[PDB]
């Protein structure tokens, strides 16, 4: 098994070039958390006209006809249990996505949480530590395509 995947996850860098977040190609668009102020490290994507959505901390542009194929697929059905992401396992219970304490931080905004069939279930924005875990502030869409944002008490944007 070789992890040969399309180009869908992109870095957003700050003025001196530090990775401060992530952008993703999904459902025909390139989206990135609005709070992440930097540039998408991509010669084509960085020149697109992005549309702001402050109510959801989202910013998006339309995928160039070509790249439209190189993208993730979303899914609004997330039964409780475990999910995957860059750092390992993400748990979903009580309507909340949690990871262990001390794992999330700067650079993790824009990162997707996915299921075993490789579909995106959510996009990470920040986290609020509660006891031995961290409750994630994520963006998700429902069955009727409505964007939804969940933000725990005391959430700190990553």
């Amino acid at each position: 098994a070789l992890k040969l995947e399309a180009d869908r996850l992109f870095d957003v860098k700050n003025e001196d070039g530090d990775v401060i977040g992530h952008a993703l190609a999904m459902e025909g668009k390139v989206m990135k958390p609005l709070h992440v102020k930097g540039t998408i490290d991509h010669p084509v994507l960085s020149k697109l006209k992005f549309t702001k959505s402050s109510a959801y901390d989202m910013e998006f542009a339309q995928l160039p006809v070509n790249m439209r194929s190189e993208a993730f697929t979303y899914t609004s059905e997330h039964p409780e249990g475990f999910y995957n992401w860059h750092h390992g396992a993400v748990q979903y219970s009580g309507g909340r996505f949690t990871i262990p304490r001390g794992v999330g931080g700067r650079g993790d905004s824009g990162r997707p949480i996915m299921d075993l069939s490789g579909r995106v279930v959510a996009i990470v924005l920040g986290g609020a530590d509660e006891g031995t875990r961290t409750a994630l502030s994520v963006v998700t869409w429902n069955s009727k395509g409505k964007t939804i944002k969940t933000t725990p008490e005391g959430t700190e944007e990553w």
